[PDB]
């Protein structure tokens, strides 16, 4: 079993190898760093079914020295459950989380994503997007869906940054203040039916609170890198840039396309464990292996989409992974594609003259993370 990962993943790109084997046919066996050997799925076919199929357990690796990359074993989080618990969990949160009221966010979104816009235009010549942009506007937008006073937006923000740069003593000062915060705003909206009160109503308060701390990690520093590397990508390719100001009707697939082309991690998932006998690839993973998944493979694969290693606004279809399969499916899902769609919109629109205020070889990326972040996005305009 070769050593995985393969490469430390500089810059945006991915290490030829995951294609090599999706047209291979063949499923990977990998030496990860701490716990043993695992298998590993390229194929879209392949990634669908360990997404969808109940063949294989997320619950069981919690408390397990598993096939896995960060030394740190992992602490049930709703990621790492199995139906029916989950099933019942997701049913719940679903109830409160709704499509209709992430759409509901789009008026605000315009509001903080335009007034965003202003302050960072309104202020020097050369800008940093991810701090003056990317990053403010899903702590935002996940602060207002969950309905916390525009008082303490800022307090708030400033405890979910020292989750690092901050110090040891103040990473739990801080997440024990979030949690301490966030249960009495839960206790604040019981006597009243927004996100929170929607959540009240089955779940427990154990529950409630940790839901509330997962959106939060699900999709705040996620989905600055995705505005963050998606500006990335589309600068350097304006011949896609230029098809999208001459129509912002696009946006939607665009915002899609742009998920399906850009990796969301710098290597292959957390494993998930084979709980009876699969077939992938023509390998009979038997119960108990584990087995890791690349999205960008699935992303790309000729035996699904037609011109992979292309960007394409027009793709009849998009079934990508980059925002999870079946049972387990992202939640924010709408918000997401919501932030995304009026984030690019009107970047593009306001400021259609934008442009990188340095060479693009020379944009630096982070060594520090598991997903592929800017280390800064420089512009002009
Ligand atoms: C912006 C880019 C985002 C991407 C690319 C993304 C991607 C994903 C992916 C790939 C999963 C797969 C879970 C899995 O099957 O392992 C997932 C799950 C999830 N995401 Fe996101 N996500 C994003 C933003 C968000 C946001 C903004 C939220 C919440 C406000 C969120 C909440 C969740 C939750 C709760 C799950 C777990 C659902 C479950 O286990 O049933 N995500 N996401």
């Amino acid at each position: 079993a070769c050593p995985y990962p393969f490469a430390e993943m500089e810059r945006l790109e991915i290490h030829p190898e995951y294609n090599r084997l999706r047209d291979a046919g063949e499923l990977g066996r990998v030496l990860m760093p701490y716990g043993g050997e695992t298998w590993l799925a390229t194929s879209w076919e392949d990634v669908a079914k360990v997404f969808v199929d109940p063949r294989f357990s997320r619950s069981a690796t919690l408390g397990k020295d598993v096939p896995r990359v960060l030394p740190a074993i992992q602490q049930p989080v709703i990621m790492l459950m199995d139906p029916p618990e989950h099933t019942r969990l997701r049913r719940l949160a679903t109830k409160a989380l709704t499509s209709r009221r992430m759409e509901a966010l789009r008026p605000r979104t315009q509001e903080v994503a335009d007034d965003l816009i202003d302050k960072m235009l309104a202020k020097g010549a050369p800008a940093d997007l991810m701090e003056d942009f990317a990053l403010p506007l899903p702590i935002i937008m996940i602060c207002e869906l969950l309905g916390v006073p525009i008082e303490d937006q800022t307090k708030f923000r400033t405890w979910s940054d020292q989750m690092g740069a901050y110090s040891q003593e103040v990473v739990m000062a801080a997440g024990q203040s979030l949690y301490l915060y966030l249960s009495e705003l839960i206790a604040e909206r019981r006597k009243q039916n927004d996100l929170l009160g929607s959540l009240v109503r089955r779940l427990s308060e154990t529950e409630l609170v940790g839901f509330a701390v997962t959106l939060l990690i699900a999709g705040y520093e996620t989905t600055a890198n995705a505005i963050g590397n998606s500006v990335y990508t589309l600068l350097t390719h304006p011949e896609k840039l230029a098809e999208l100001r001459k129509d912002l009707s696009l946006i939607p697939k665009a915002v899609d396309e742009l998920l399906r082309i850009i990796p969301i991690a710098k290597q292959a998932s957390w494993v998930r464990m084979a709980v009876e006998d699969v077939e992938l690839s023509g390998t009979i993973v038997k119960a108990g292996e584990a087995v890791a998944i690349q999205t960008h493979s699935a992303n790309t694969d000729p035996k699904v989409y037609d011109h992979p290693e292309e960007i394409d606004f027009h793709r009849t279809s998009n079934p990508h992974m980059s925002l999870g399969h079946g049972a387990h499916h992202c939640m924010g899902a709408q918000l997401v594609r919501v932030e995304m769609q009026t984030a690019l919109g009107s970047l593009i629109s306001r400021i259609p003259a934008l442009r990188f205020a340095v060479p693009e070889p020379r944009i630096k990326f982070l060594r520090g993370r598991l997903v592929p972040s800017l280390e800064a996005l420089p512009l002009t305009w």
